[PDB]
């Protein structure tokens, strides 16, 4: 029975505003409602991976467990295994897979990260799950972000905080964050990020969501608009939104929006926003595509209404040859010719790199760079043609073509990195000199970029 090369992945997140779900959640796992949604020819075909995210879930773990799996298995006529669940408070993460994928599954990790500080501290926060399937890295957040319109640049730190954070993926992986650990990352939630517009406009909104009219509220989507700064999610990719806002509903109901300030909401005007999203990131030139991406319309026991998502996406497989695993394939090499690191930092340390990859015994440390002063009063870091060859365990081209490095630019005077990233080695040529780039983040904002040539030697 040969191993999958794709798999089909299902995001759902779900404020259950601390009321029990409804008997029947069917359309949420089916992708049915408003926005980008699933075909009915493939009703019955379950996807490999289901990750329900939840936040103001009432309901204990065992509870929830019985709803999803009962779910499922009326969906599918399969009975999905729990791989992960996780929950701070209210905030839950459960990851089911079909049965058959249960042997190719490993390394399962979960997390929480708590935000702000003692006011703030004590119901906002993540939870995450990672694991490996077969030779993929796959990570998932569910993020509880700070509430209130007025409050986008808490929700911005709240993120900042839970990617560095949130203890994911190899540890191994020391100078990375979680924005960099995975194949693949997901990260959805309960974001809160609001429509910004004024609040005489509450009835002009209503209208235009009962026309299907999303464009002038979209382009005041708080979320849209920080990640166009680059303020939040850098790097990360969203589906383009197609279906009304997920909040601020009247329960029973979806007929109505209920945005006037009362006593319950702290006097606070709650206009109609997409509070609820999935984003992802993943790494250069790996398969990822979003097939669905919407919100039910049918369950009504929150004030919210859930989110779905479903993907494709890119898996390889647990390679062996008669060398690696437990041995290099001297047939492999990696070269980095001419590289250079441009760095936003003031500080006048030497930087060496550190390359860290799944195609490596362990990382390679360089010797230190050559600092010159950049034309418009920035670092570049040389590296020249110093940097160490690098020797993959594993020669075939089916499987190195298919790998990635990771680089961390670390001072040489802290040892801290100043800068991460990624380089795919999915190259157009082989024994080829080609030209490579990445961002550089630290904290999961800009600090830099590295570019030069790699030349990618391979058995073929
Ligand atoms: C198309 C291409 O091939 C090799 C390099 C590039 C490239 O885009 N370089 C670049 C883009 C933007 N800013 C600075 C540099
Ligand atoms: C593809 C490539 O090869 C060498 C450099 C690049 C490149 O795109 N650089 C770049 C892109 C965006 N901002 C700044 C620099």
């Amino acid at each position: 029975q040969p191993e999958p090369d794709m798999i089909t992945i299902f995001i759902g997140t779900w404020n259950m505003g601390n009321a029990p779900p409804p008997k029947k959640i069917t359309s949420w796992f089916l992708s049915k409602g408003q926005g980008k949604t699933r075909d009915d020819s493939a009703d019955y075909i379950p996807h490999d991976i289901y990750v329900i995210g939840t936040q103001e879930d009432p309901l204990s773990e065992k509870e929830w467990l019985e709803i999803l799996k009962h779910s499922l298995q009326e969906i599918t006529s399969v009975t999905f295994k729990t791989v992960a669940i996780h929950t701070l408070w209210n905030i839950r993460i459960v990851v089911l897979a079909k049965p058959e994928h249960e042997n190719r599954i490993s390394h399962i990790c979960t997390d929480n990260v708590k935000t702000g500080i003692a006011n703030t501290l004590g119901n906002k926060g993540a939870v995450g799950v990672s694991f490996m399937f077969n030779g993929t890295s796959l990570g998932f957040v569910n993020s509880h972000l700070t509430s209130g319109s007025e409050k986008k640049l808490r929700r911005n730190q709240n993120y900042m905080n839970i990617l560095r954070f949130l203890a994911l993926g190899d540890k191994k992986l020391s100078p990375f964050n979680i924005t960099h650990r995975f194949t693949h990352l997901f990260w959805f939630g309960d974001l809160n990020y609001r429509v910004d517009l004024p609040t005489w406009e509450a009835e002009t909104i209503i209208q235009k969501i009962k026309q299907q009219q999303y464009a002038d509220l979209l382009s005041h989507d708080q979320l849209l608009t920080e990640r166009r700064e680059q303020k939040v999610f850098l790097h990360f990719e969203e589906e383009e939104i197609t279906f009304a806002p997920t909040y601020r509903f009247e329960r029973l109901t979806r007929d109505k929006y209920a945005y006037t300030k009362q006593k319950a909401t702290g006097m606070k005007y709650n206009l109609p926003s997409w509070c609820d999203r999935v984003l992802w990131k993943s790494y250069p030139l790996v398969h990822v595509v979003c097939q669905s991406y919407g919100s039910t319309s049918d369950i009504m026991t929150s004030d919210h209404s859930p989110v779905f998502a479903t993907f494709e996406a890119g898996v390889t497989s647990q390679f062996v040859s008669k060398n690696g695993p437990g041995t290099v394939d001297s047939q492999g090499q990696i070269e980095f010719l001419r590289c250079y690191a441009t760095l936003k930092t003031k500080s006048q340390t030497k930087f060496y790199l550190e390359f860290h990859s799944s195609c490596l015994e362990s990382f390679v440390k360089s010797q230190e760079g050559e600092n010159e002063e950049g034309s418009e009063g920035e670092l570049v870091v040389k590296f020249g043609e110093t940097l160490p060859k690098l020797k993959p365990i594993i020669s075939d081209p089916e499987y190195l073509l298919d790998q990635h490095i990771l680089i961390s630019i670390k001072s040489s005077d802290s040892d801290e990195s100043y800068g991460e990233g990624c380089i795919a080695l999915r190259l157009e040529a082989t024994e080829t000199q080609l030209p490579i780039y990445t961002p550089l983040t630290h904290h999961g904002e800009l600090t830099g970029h590295f570019q030069g040539e790699i030349k990618l030697q391979t058995s073929q």
